[PDB]
DNA sequence: ATAAAATCACCCGCACAGATTTTTTAAAACGCGCCACGGGATTTTTAAACCGGTATTTAACGGTGTATGAATCCCGTTTTATCTTCCTTTCACTTTCTTTCTCCAGT
């Protein structure tokens, strides 16, 4: 990410086709310790943000 | 008794780096609720396989001239095995305090 703007959305695909849109500015700052952004369940990963 | 060589505490102001100590804030959680979404049972439509044929487009092959992979030699980096240590602990000993037992001079 170049920089935080505007209300642009992050899109999110994990396996087993599963998609979920949040928006930018929640992640705009961020502590040491991150935030959760998704709950995957089993054996679910994101491939592709 | 004359010579050689050493060491430490505190007071007074001021500026700043570092170590606690409250105070605020964002994330995680719980209870309740409702409606967005996905399952199941019909209609509908279209993606791809199949027959042709043609017209290109690629890969295997034969010469030259390099760039790099394995081997060797080092030196900083991090792990692991290996020493000494100060507080906890009791404990037999010693010391020190408290009560008691006589002596004992005087009348």
């Amino acid at each position: 990410v170049t920089e935080f703007e505007e209300g642009v959305k992050v899109f999110m695909a994990t396996a087993n086709g599963t998609v979920k849109k949040t928006v930018l500015t929640e992640f705009n700052r961020l502590r040491t310790a991150g935030k959760v952004a998704i709950k995957l369940v089993d054996g679910d990963e994101l491939i592709g943000v």
